[PDB]
């Protein structure tokens, strides 16, 4: 027994479909579980709509993030008002039979189901300059001096749909977030996404969701996750096979650097050698961004030869774009305001 009966033996409440709360929420099916606790959809009778709800773990630490996670998400609707940002909405939290409880707006489904949905083809460059432009915009929002939120974990399941038919989108779950002024955690991001300054242990601010954007864009665009490593010395020699080796003034500033490469008696890094006998990987920067976006070869797959939006121009402007959001220096990492202004939305 926990709770008085209402928790498993993991801190999670024990979900029951039809269960009505506080003559308000009729509870209706679990939709995601993930380490915080869990996400239900319910019917709010009041306001007549469907709302997910967070059921934030019944333990402390779980609960003291998803304060976090409040504040930060209330601190948005401060400054939003509209909604035109493409953030996720709180709706009200509130304490349930010992359970913080987040009520967001219902939304359709995630930009990883649309890809599975269209068995890993991608879909086309030309939703994936709208996604691209309403996350940029979404970004530029996390960027208001006030606010100067980092998001953390930004990867295609915390992108929805709102609608199944519309391309508008929105961010979900800023569970792990935090702002620049107050980060807590050095192992995040999920691994695909994750910036090369967190991999080298590096301090951090809100460019690392530039990092993830970039990622995300061009798996939207080809079915495939870019730098899918299987772990954190696997991803950085992903990254490396496509961008090449970090610049040196970053290198000699990276508590983790020697985690990866090795720095030569004259100065220069070079990747630390993979195991006598075993295949390499590719030599850095010759796994060219130009040739997985088929920039000259009709796209992912050949598949897009004659198709509107994708010519070689097209591609060239979106590869250039990819580049800037994958930018090993922070620094100089594209920033919201100017990828806005770069001609693949033109
Ligand atoms: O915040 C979230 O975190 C999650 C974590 C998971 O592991 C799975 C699903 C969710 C999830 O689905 C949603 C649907 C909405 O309409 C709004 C918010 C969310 C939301």
């Amino acid at each position: 027994v926990y709770n008085d009966g209402y928790d498993d033996d993991n801190y999670d409440y024990i979900v029951k479909n039809g269960e009505k709360w506080m003559d308000r929420y009729e509870i209706d099916s679990l939709i995601g579980k993930g380490s915080f606790g869990q996400v239900v959809k319910a019917y709010d009778r009041v306001e007549q709509e469907w709302v997910a709800i967070k059921i934030i773990k019944n333990k402390k630490a779980f609960l003291n993030q998803a304060q976090i996670e409040v504040r930060l998400l209330e601190l948005m609707n401060k400054h939003d008002t509209e909604m035109k940002y493409y953030i996720v909405h709180l709706k009200r939290h509130f304490m349930f039979r010992n359970h913080l409880c987040l009520v967001f707006e219902m939304l359709s489904y995630n930009l990883y189901d649309l890809l599975r949905n269209t068995n890993f083809r991608g879909v086309s460059l030309n939703l994936t300059r709208k996604f691209a432009q309403q996350m940029c915009t979404a970004l530029l929002f996390l960027a208001t001096p006030e606010l100067s939120i980092i998001h953390c974990d930004l990867k295609p399941e915390n992108i929805l749909l709102c609608n199944p038919k519309r391309s508008a989108i929105k961010i979900v779950d800023f569970g792990s977030s935090c702002q620049l002024g107050q980060r807590i955690y050095q192992y995040i991001q999920s691994r695909f996404y994750r910036s090369p300054e967190v991999l080298l242990g590096m301090p951090y601010d809100l460019a690392i969701d530039m990092w993830s954007l970039g990622c995300i864009l061009v798996e939207m665009h080809t079915g495939e996750p870019l730098f899918s490593g299987a772990n954190e010395v696997d991803q950085m020699n992903k990254i490396v096979e496509v961008l090449g080796i970090p610049p040196a003034h970053i290198l000699d500033q990276a508590p983790k650097a020697r985690k990866f490469f090795e720095k030569l008696p004259d100065g220069t890094w070079n990747l630390k050698k993979t195991k006598d006998g075993k295949r390499e990987y590719k030599p850095p920067g010759t796994r060219k961004l130009h040739n997985i976006l088929g920039v000259e070869t009709g796209g992912p797959g050949g598949r897009r030869a004659g198709e509107s939006g994708h010519t070689v121009a097209d591609y060239l402007k979106f590869k250039d774009l990819i580049l800037r959001m994958l930018d090993y220096d922070p620094k100089t990492r594209i920033q919201p305001y100017y990828a806005l202004q770069h001609s693949f939305f033109k």
